[PDB]
């Protein structure tokens, strides 16, 4: 009730089961796409326990947004509490998974077949894992290309929210990050993201660069609102892309 004066909640003559939701997506290595579930699962097939599933069966249970649909030859696995597969094509902009909207048996938790069954719920929005590459513009400016469209949606980039999006470890060891330039630390246009090092701090080979856990303001897509991105399972090596001078001390040299 609404007041003081109410009964209250009291047992149920029958234990009620937990019917499972899909957890949020949070992959893209490329375009496989790893689902986590909340427990470990199994699929039901013939009336017994079983971790890979055709592409047929695979469709039944899953829905995308944008009709993409998963790959034709390819076979849905679990291992652990982890869903894999891959899709008809490349998700650009953004994308979301669901359980089948008109119900589904063939995937059940536990690792038996007397086990709960899944159900719709709500959507997962899937977050970019990966970058594409990044290089060395000059001895304090280093590019990254992100692989889809982005927006930092208005966020005013001072040094406070450029350290939570992006950060750039030295000699490959994730305890030295590289100070940012007080001024303008980053920027963002379209595929290309910005980061600006601090005077005492230069480029070396072995370098590498990655998205700092936690992210929350950069994005997917023009729309606010999407999902952000989220780290890779390995950093992304900075390759050399400048040079100091070019003379011609010969006229054939």
């Amino acid at each position: 009730g609404s007041a003081n004066t109410a009964p209250a909640y009291k047992a149920l003559a029958t234990a009620a089961v937990i019917v499972p939701n899909l957890y949020k997506a949070v992959a893209s290595a490329g375009d496989t796409i790893l689902i986590t579930l909340p427990a470990a699962s199994t699929f039901v097939v013939s009336g017994s326990a079983v971790l890979s599933v055709s592409d047929t069966v695979c469709n039944t249970i899953l829905t995308f947004t944008n009709s993409k649909t998963v790959k034709s030859g390819t076979n849905c696995v679990i291992t652990g509490a982890v869903l894999s597969l891959t899709l008809n094509s490349a998700i650009t902009d953004q994308t979301t998974v669901t359980i089948n909207s008109g119900g589904q048996t063939t995937l059940v938790s536990g690792t038996g077949t007397t086990g709960p069954a899944y159900k719709a719920g709500t959507a997962a929005p899937i977050s970019p894992a990966y970058l594409t590459s990044a290089a060395a513009r000059s001895a304090t400016s280093i590019v990254v290309t992100l692989p889809f469209t982005s927006t930092v949606n208005g966020a005013t980039l001072t040094k406070a929210t450029c350290d939570t999006i992006v950060e750039v470890l030295n000699g490959g060891d994730a305890t030295k990050p590289r100070t940012l330039d007080s001024g303008t630390p980053c920027t963002l246009a379209t595929t290309l993201l910005t980061v600006n090092l601090a005077a005492t701090e230069s480029f070396a080979p072995g370098d590498t660069v990655r998205i700092k856990s936690g992210n929350t303001v950069l994005l997917i897509g023009s729309a606010g609102g999407n999902a952000p991105y989220v780290q890779a399972t390995t950093a992304t090596p900075i390759a050399l892309g400048y040079v100091t001078s070019s003379i011609a001390t010969k006229a054939t040299e």
